[PDB]
């Protein structure tokens, strides 16, 4: 019957979500910008509803814990029930659609290779045959997710060191996989997805660099909860923003009109 | 109830689908090679089903004439219900999303520019700038309507030329456009999907090149009719192979391992 306003969960991860310098002066939406702050606001306006964003309370993406087999993140929150809607750069993937709808994809990306420059690295394949660079992934994540499944021998080889590394190459947000790139001295490599790579290597002090190619190719979506009637409009509107060039505009604006390391 | 074979519609088109070389001696589904025989393949095996793979009777990718209202190529084909699944290059677009279901994406793609090797040309800027080369696209596809539908003014000059151009720009499929590019000695230029554009420069007489960055960004689906059983295996299907790293598997077999124009 009555419509309500959406609840959308997201992450704070630049540049799709960021607090504005100025957000204890701000209520409500106000207090964000980014990427998918301006994809919720296209969404919505396509779609004909009020909506409330806000930051997920763990701070993860979303896995299913293999003991409890409960839901964290994003994930967790629309699984049960305490949001309506997910605006966020999160990776479509087998496990997640089985229990999630998804948009068609709003961003493509692949999983890359983040270093300090000069870092004598240009490959997982380099990274897999060497031992003094250490390197590791995102928690509760498609990124990890991706090395514990491969049965790609590189991947194995990178997996299997990753699980048993001392200390622990794992990071709970993208910042500190950044910070700890930065403040490693070219001793740490971070595996993050290559739009994540693309927009640090863009930022002030500049000095990182994402290497080599993709280790993969796929794509964030819109999620809602599975069945839920959002998802049809959703994914129309997905689909129009994309083909009017909005998507494009939004990522231009968000990632190289914002460069500060040069043209 | 009992399980039928399902009937598979899909177009001749390289290297997606193509006749084996032998196909006279060859009946049913062994006449046919490619990415999309091989996906085919795979996705009935994952699925559970058999499959009679048949060439689209009109050879077109599928648009709504606008007086009728009637959809022609495979598009049509899945809306009259002649057949069960597309397993084809077949863009994701609003107007086709609207009356067919797609998988998520098993194949990312953009528009592109094909030309013969040395036309002084860089980009659809330089395209839409001149009078000396012309340049067209295929009929009956997402990159005509691409053009015919783009507010973007670069593009909307492009589609203002081509669509009173004389003689037409247009072509009836894949091949004439290129035959055209390399028949008109550099006073052609080709717009045309970035991974056939991208199959083509790696096939002999190596006389053609991709030139500039995709006008746009975007994927094929496995399209269904809308609301079919098929659909929902159908996606954790591509989502499974993409996962396994069955799709680049593919696309390097396809592309670049039958490669003539070097490494
Ligand atoms: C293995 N590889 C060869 C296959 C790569 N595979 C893909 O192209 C792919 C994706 N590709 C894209 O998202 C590219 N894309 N597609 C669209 C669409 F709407 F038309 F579908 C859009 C984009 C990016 C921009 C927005 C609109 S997302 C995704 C995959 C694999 C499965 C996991 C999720
Ligand atoms: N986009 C990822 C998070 C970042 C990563 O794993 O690298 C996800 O949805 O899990
Ligand atoms: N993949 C396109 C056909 C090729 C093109 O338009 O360039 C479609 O599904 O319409």
């Amino acid at each position: 019957g009555a419509n309500k306003t959406v609840v959308v969960t997201t992450i704070l991860e630049s540049p799709y979500v960021m607090m504005k310098k100025n957000h204890e002066m701000l209520e409500g939406n106000e207090r964000y910008e980014g990427y998918c702050v301006d994809l919720a606001a296209e969404i919505a306006k396509h779609c004909g509803f009020k909506y409330k964003l806000t930051i997920v309370g763990d701070g993860k993406y979303g896995a299913r814990d293999a003991d409890t087999k409960i839901w964290n993140g994003m994930v967790g929150e629309l699984v049960y029930g305490k949001a309506d809607i997910a605006i966020a750069p999160l990776t479509i993937t087998l496990v997640r659609e089985e229990v999630i709808d998804f948009s068609k994809p709003f961003m493509s990306l692949g999983i890359s290779i983040m270093i300090k420059k000069g870092t004598p690295i240009e490959s997982a394949e380099d990274l897999s045959k060497q031992t003094e660079i250490a390197y590791g992934t995102l928690d509760s994540g498609s990124t990890k997710e991706f090395f514990r499944r491969s049965k790609i021998a590189v991947f194995d080889k990178m997996w299997t060191y990753m699980r048993s590394a001392e200390p622990s190459v794992f990071v709970r947000t993208t910042a500190e996989g950044v910070a700890r790139v930065r403040k490693s001295k070219g001793k740490y490599a971070y595996l993050l997805e290559s739009t994540m790579n693309e927009y640090i290597e863009q930022r002030k002090p500049c000095d990182t660099m994402k290497v080599g190619g993709n280790l993969d190719s796929k794509g964030y979506g819109i999620a809602t909860p599975k069945g839920s009637s959002l998802g049809t409009p959703v994914n129309l509107a997905v689909l129009k923003l994309s083909e009017q060039g909005v998507l494009d505009k939004l990522k231009n604006k968000w990632w190289y009109d914002k460069g500060e390391c040069g043209a």
